[PDB]
């Protein structure tokens, strides 16, 4: 499209990830691996607003970015993830969150959005790009036989709509989560997905700040695979570029010339899964292609790092109420801590296995 949100801006580096990375690096014993690990803090990532507790820090990021831009002659861009739906993670347990549909969840979510909007409104000289609710709308394509997802459908749609409609009022550039090639990229899922995303876009008023979709968030697929990963058998869309090439024209035909961003933060190492659905702390992953607007596709505004490598996908402790057995598979690194918390050995492997090398 004409307007790529990243062009003309410097990305504000996540202080949250920088603090995790600095602490992680100083414990890595080899001087060279440690210096490579420390350098990860200079790679732009998305910072997740996975609870109301993260909102005050958003305010600090915006104010720090504003001052950094003034100090360096630049316009700054802050990258955030909106990730606090009620009944969050309807198809599994590892990422269940603080709000529930049964306890005023939609209303609580509105207030979460209102607090975020109130921060963003105070810093108009900082641009914000937001990924909207990973692992939400994609469940309403394929997972409606999951009763928790079926019962969450109206709330997910209403809450995502509230986020889109009200973040647009403060000029936030938005990419809605859209799963990955092995989820919505199956040919038969493309049209239902396009129909849903178009309905969501319509309900939110077709705002131009709603730029498009984010794919591969927290996943491990290639953008452009050298050869199909054997987990992809049966699906001609074996990587993210095939998925996006197939979905984007459907959105165009439906009236929305959407563009895309693609997570590659844990995509450096391919062919490390037994089943494509495997997702939890996949063993041996490496940091992938660095964020860039040189994407190789008309449809893709940026390669990005959305899931911050080193933060766990889920606990492997079967006593936890957030335990998903996907996290004890032979392709899951174990033992692993609760989703979102730091997993030091996994981070060190991501550094060691980075491709391209750090
Ligand atoms: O992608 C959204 C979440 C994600 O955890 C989420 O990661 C975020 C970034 O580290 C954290 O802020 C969250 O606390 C955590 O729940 C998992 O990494 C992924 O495997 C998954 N599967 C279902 C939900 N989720």
């Amino acid at each position: 499209s004409a307007n790529n949100p990243w062009t003309g801006f410097q990305i504000f580096l996540s202080p949250y990830y920088a603090n995790e990375v600095a602490a992680a690096a100083k414990q890595i014993t080899d001087p060279t691996l440690s210096s490579k690990a420390a350098s990860v803090a200079n790679i732009p990532t998305f910072t997740w607003l996975d609870s109301v507790a993260k909102i005050p820090d958003l305010g600090t990021y915006l104010a720090s970015a504003s001052a950094l831009g003034k100090s360096t002659g630049t316009k700054q861009l802050v990258q955030i993830v909106i990730y606090d739906l009620p009944d969050r993670d309807c198809a599994a347990k590892a990422s269940n969150g603080e709000f529930s549909i049964a306890n005023n969840g939609q209303a609580n979510y509105e207030n979460y959005i209102d607090q975020i909007v109130a921060q963003i409104q105070q810093f108009p000289d900082v641009r914000v790009v937001a990924v909207i609710e990973p692992d939400s709308l994609a469940n309403l394509v394929t997972n409606l036989n999951v009763q928790k997802c079926a019962n969450a459908k109206t709330t997910y749609l209403a809450s995502v709509n509230y986020a889109l409609t009200n973040l647009a009022k403060v000029g936030v550039y938005m990419y809605m989560d859209a799963g990955h090639a092995g989820w919505l990229g199956w040919p038969a899922n493309l049209s239902p997905a396009a129909q849903l995303f178009t309905q969501v876009w319509q309900n939110a008023g077709k705002s131009p700040f709603i730029k498009g979709l984010a794919t591969n968030v927290a996943n491990y697929n290639a953008l452009q695979a050298a050869s199909p990963d054997p987990i992809t058998q049966g699906n001609p869309n074996y990587d993210e570029i095939h998925y996006i090439n197939a979905l984007a024209p459907l959105l165009q035909q439906a009236g929305w010339d959407a563009t895309f961003i693609v997570d590659q933060g844990r995509s450096g190492v391919q062919n490390i899964r037994q089943q494509w659905g495997d997702w939890c702390n996949i063993k041996g992953a490496g940091f992938g292609t660095r964020p860039t607007t040189n994407t190789g596709s008309q449809f893709i505004d940026s390669i990005v790092w959305v899931k911050p490598g080193g933060e766990s996908d889920g606990t492997s402790n079967s006593s936890s109420p957030r335990y998903d057995s996907t996290c004890s598979l032979p392709d899951a690194a174990q033992p692993a801590p609760e989703a979102g918390t730091w997993f030091q050995a996994y981070f060190q492997t991501l550094v060691s296995a980075a491709n391209p090398p750090l």
